[PDB]
């Protein structure tokens, strides 16, 4: 429709005028090899003398590798600007991808996605790049072809694109008028058949009644009827290529006989009226080609423009301000209500949740997965609906985002391993600011050391996919690893791995353990033990809260608390 | 295999003859429209303004007007052999199919079976048509054109013949290097996407351990991977087409610097070698068509085959020469199993069924499965596979088929209607025999003289489809007036008319009344006066017999027939 992709187009620029002077060099080549028919005819073969046909081989050889130096040489920089508009395309999108929410990351998209940031991309590239090939390359040869018409005969040129549309139109009439004729006797053809139907019936009622030979005569009669009707549809439809043959040829008959009638003619000689004939040959295609251009460019501009508004979608919601270092206060929940945004059931009901600093603080009774939401409210991973949790006595809105997701660590079985060494994946944008011997000392503490040892190159080997594809006990290791380096105040893990390693678990468990003996932590429990572990437990389910207390609180008072040692048992 | 129709185009095969006279003259115009190009570009206008550039446009005229005319009349001739070939084709499939027993009928493909006759016989004409013309077009159209060759430039016919397989082994060569070299490449971005989604799929991870900047500047350069094989995709792909190019315009030097030698030219002339490039350019395409020669033989043969399957299968076996005059004899099932073919559970049991002459028999089922094949087994619809059913104390496979079904009268509201007339549809393959006084006198008690006189025309109307259309009760009272007509000493019902008719499906009990008020009766009843009509009640459940005798004595004993009386209520 309209491009703002011209100032993204803006420095590449000249590299697509000098793709545009390759396919003004290109067509016109293809140009020159239909000029080279008139000395081929006139004064090559014509004449007794060899010297034209000696003049001939070289030149059209030398026209042919102009032509794939040129062909080559434009595809090659249209390539550039198509790939390097892709680059920072694909790189905006990139950079608009991941400061923008995540109510885009919630099943609405996640393999599609990749088709927006990649196939829409080249795709809108491509069809760019095709739609400019299309565009300058036929017009080139268009202009080129009529620039050769009126030079060489400008009278016959006149008079044979004269010609052309009235011919046209006239296969155009035919064509609709015999179709007429062709669905009227389709229609023919489905009465006869619903006549046919009959006889299929006729069968049980002819050996109940014994009638075969009755039935006999009347196929008979009706097939006849099928005989003749098809006589008249073949008929009907093989009479239209002679007559579009021969409507087709009267135009030939006209420029052939308008070679004589008006006098003045005969300034062709012999090898022009081989060159304009081969030149609307050859034009027929340029046209053909160039009738698609704005279907094409639409749906290129239909594909930029869809990734346009996934562009359009804007950022996180960083209304805050509040800039803290180190968040040792309790995280406090205060009737917050949150709702699933499409989803009319309310995700969370008004809760009053208390974590206090250091005291452990437990989160069970799930009905589906309740504490998934809970787990991501205080990392806002997902905006509150109505309610406030309050940090040092301050809301998370008031906070900016960067450094309240900074005051987060998050530990699960599904942590996803980058592609880049160990020491980079327990140190994520912390790399540079610590030293890679609190690395291998963090790998020391979460007990990760010994399969730090397993590959070849230690604490350096690449860990992620086309890697050695890390165990998920290992990988949870990985990211108790990345807790005790950044140290956070809060601790969030699901536990929810079901599958326990031989005497590993026990250290997974040991280390959460060593990791959590300093500062607070809201815990979703799937080991008992770490539901004995837990100073606080707050059951909830769904939305509300069932219960508020310590274990042994929950040890007198049943509530769901035995149906979770049930499911625990 | 091959053919085995040919006495079926024997007696029409000189209509396909002519039709190859006009054939091989359609190819023959067209060599000497290619022809016409001599003289055109020689001794056109290079010599003379005049007299050849009044024969060229005429001739032109002239060949197009022939090859109009033999379009028309090969179409034709064509299109005579097909429909004659279709016509007896057809008339055979349905006479042997009237026949050919109904097992085939039950389900198996009812609706393909119209296919069968109009759509697969066709295509045979059609496929023969078409492989026919293929053939024998393009045969005279490539041995005209090659007499085109060897008459004009003998030398550069032979090195032109010579040429293209060259470039074409070089075209194939050169297309499979490129080709495999894009199989070989189409898997290493297709690692770098893997990489993209494992970018994208880290989304979560980004944010809240705040690596926005880090996976920023590692996009940058796994982008730049992207763009490095995007780069080398277009290269390997876009460097195909400068190839194909030069190596066709490689052999077209090598034509035009073999036309230098002074002992090819001389021969080759002003003109002559327009209309040896634009044979070459023709040529490509009736080649293209002989080589699907094979192939549209083959799918229209095995369809043909396919067709020869069912034209010869199976017929009925009638091993029984006893003809029957009149079956005033009782009808007496004496331990028959039948089961139905291609079916697991036996549809009928070892039952004893007597059928005592001027009696009423009721078989008034309600298991949906079993009691229905009954209706079929007396007609010998299906074979019996056990047991022995006799009437007059004679078996109905050792009678005679066609006096048999003469010997039976079916009535019911699933009865066909053929197209005929309505007189005709009473008196149906009997209409000879009986007088159109004696079809009026069946329609007096059948009760349908006033559905008679509605019609416009009358006695002599068309009931059938696309025709007047009639009632259901009134399309039993064509059944109950044919069964009137002929008399029949049996009677096979089904009542399942849940509708009745107003004032009329009284009427219609009346008639059927009439037709019980002598000889043999076997009904399947729904209706309860039906069922206290009976003079016998024979109840089955499934292919077992429950309770045999009379309704007093099926109103006295409780079996099985009372719960059915009262789900009848």
């Amino acid at each position: 429709t309209f491009r703002r992709l011209w100032p993204t187009i803006a420095p590449f620029k000249a590299g697509l005028i000098v793709a545009g002077v390759a396919l003004i060099l290109n067509a016109a080549s293809d140009t020159f090899m239909l000029s080279l028919l008139k000395p081929l005819l006139d004064d090559g073969f014509g004449k007794t003398d060899r010297s034209v046909l000696v003049w001939m081989p070289l030149v059209v050889i030398g026209l042919m590798i102009l032509r794939g130096i040129t062909s080559y040489v434009s595809s090659y920089c249209i390539s550039w600007v198509s790939g390097k508009v892709v680059m920072t395309m694909r790189r905006r999108l990139f950079g608009h991808m991941m400061g923008m929410p995540v109510s885009f990351f919630d099943k609405q998209s996640t393999g599609t996605l990749l088709s927006r940031i990649t196939y829409d991309s080249e795709q809108v590239a491509s069809s760019s790049s095709g739609a400019l090939i299309t565009v300058v390359r036929e017009g080139a040869s268009i202009i080129g072809l009529f620039i050769m018409m009126f030079y060489y005969s400008w009278q016959l040129s006149i008079i044979l694109i004269v010609l052309a549309p009235i011919v046209s139109i006239a296969i155009r009439v035919v064509s609709k008028r015999f179709r007429n004729i062709s669905k009227n006797m389709q229609n023919t053809m489905g009465q006869v058949t619903t006549s046919a139907e009959q006889m299929l019936k006729g069968h049980k009622e002819v050996l109940i009644f014994g009638g075969q030979e009755v039935e006999t005569k009347r196929f008979d009669k009706v097939s006849n009827r099928m005989r003749l009707q098809g006589m008249k549809m073949v008929s009907a439809s093989s009479i239209s290529d002679p007559i579009i043959q021969l409507i087709a040829s009267l135009a030939l008959a006209f420029v052939l006989y308008a070679a004589s009638f008006p006098s003045v003619m005969d300034s062709l000689t012999a090898g022009t009226i081989t060159v304009v004939f081969s030149s609307m040959i050859a034009l027929m295609r340029p046209l053909k080609s160039l009738t698609n251009v704005n279907a094409q460019f639409q749906r290129g501009m239909a594909a930029c423009q869809t990734l346009f508004t996934i562009l359009d979608s804007e950022q996180e919601k960083d209304e805050g301000k509040r800039v803290i270092e180190r968040a040792t206060g309790d995280v406090e929940f205060r009737n917050v209500t949150f709702t699933y945004p499409g989803r009319d059931v309310p995700a969370l009901r008004n809760i009053n949740l208390k974590i206090p600093a250091g005291k452990t603080v437990a989160l069970v009774g799930r009905s589906g997965s309740g504490k998934s939401t809970i787990a991501s409210l205080i990392t806002r991973f997902y905006d509150i609906d109505e309610g406030e949790i309050l940090m040092d006595g301050h809301d998370l809105r008031e906070y900016t985002l960067a450094s309240l997701r900074n005051q987060v660590a998050l530990v699960s079985q599904n942590v996803h391993l980058f592609n880049d060494t160990v020491a980079n994946n327990i140190a994520y944008a912390r790399t540079e600011q610590y030293s890679r011997e609190q690395i291998e000392e963090a790998a020391r503490m979460a007990y990760a050391m010994d399969f730090i040892n397993k590959m070849d190159n230690g604490l350096d080997t690449v860990i992620g996919e086309n890697g050695v594809l890390l165990s998920g006990g290992q990988r949870q290791r990985i990211a108790i690893a990345r807790a005790l380096l950044r140290d956070s105040p809060i601790l969030i893990l699901d536990e929810a791995t079901s599958a326990l390693d031989t005497e590993s678990e026990r250290a997974i468990q040991a280390a959460l353990d060593e990791l959590q003996k300093n500062r607070t932590s809201l815990v979703i429990a799937h080991r008992l033990s770490t539901i004995e572990k837990a100073d606080e437990i707050v059951v909830v389910e769904d939305g509300v809260i069932v219960e508020r207390g310590t274990h042994n609180d929950l040890l007198e008072h049943r509530g769901v608390y035995a149906q979770l040692h049930k499911m625990q048992f």
